[PDB]
């Protein structure tokens, strides 16, 4: 699907360049192509990768948890970060909005108004309330969060 | 550190919880469960939680509070508890719930914590519990108790 391939592109955009990036991709694709499952061994593999910042692991964990038909703590930790107020004050308002969105694009457009921090905080909390938004909308958020992070790594 | 709570505090907490449960034999059962779990009668959470989930009479909200408490004192996280506490997710209950959530991370006394929590509505508090429920390590156990009691007081007051 164009959508899944688009998401994966956004997701992949934050992983550092290397062989892992191509491995992480293959996984994302098998998961997308409807192949196997056992998110367990997947999250296990995912939580033991050397080079991936914790935030990258959280987002990947979120994505896999979202695409693979259980609330691992390393996913919750990395996403919530320092639970810095405001980040949490925004993610809550972003969250209340996303509950009303239905399209991947309506969702990504709004989520891109918020900072990387509040976004990760918004993902981290929807990770506990996964049925609060649709999969597409959730995707919109993920993508928006990867562009905000990619742009943060840019301002160097 | 250590996980010893004074039997006075536990009975304090126990009377607040019990304040929202309707009289009847069920309430007497809950008291038993709550007390011998306060004493630490080698209790199993999954059992308790399952029992708690399948109980009649009890409103969802009361099941969430009791569920929060048991998890708090006994050594997976349920769902009926999250829905119960979270419930409605009013975009304001959550606003306040997050602000309270951050203040309690710097609190250390059941009293100090229960003192602040009361400055909030039964709704925000319930959402705050819902938050800590997925982050029981954010605040200490006694502080968590303060929130529970302040929450039980607020609803027993709206009643």
């Amino acid at each position: 699907h164009s959508l899944l391939t688009e998401v994966e592109t956004y997701v992949l955009s934050i992983v550092p360049s290397g062989p892992l990036k191509a491995e992480i991709a293959q996984r994302l694709e098998d998961v997308f192509a409807g192949k196997n499952t056992d998110l367990e061994v997947l999250m296990e593999w995912l939580k033991t990768r050397p080079i991936l910042s914790p935030l990258t692991k959280g987002i990947l964990g979120f994505v896999f948890t979202l695409t693979v038909p259980q609330r691992r703590r390393f996913v919750q930790n990395a996403l919530n970060g320092n639970e810095d107020p405001n980040n949490m004050d925004k993610a809550v308002k972003l969250y209340s909005k996303l509950k009303s969105e239905i399209t991947f694009h309506g969702a990504k457009e709004i989520a891109l108004s918020y900072s990387a921090g509040a976004l990760a905080s918004c993902m981290g909390l929807i990770y506990n309330r996964m049925g609060a938004v649709t999969t597409e909308v959730a995707f919109g958020l993920v993508c928006a969060t990867c562009e905000q992070i990619a742009d943060s790594q840019h301002r160097s």
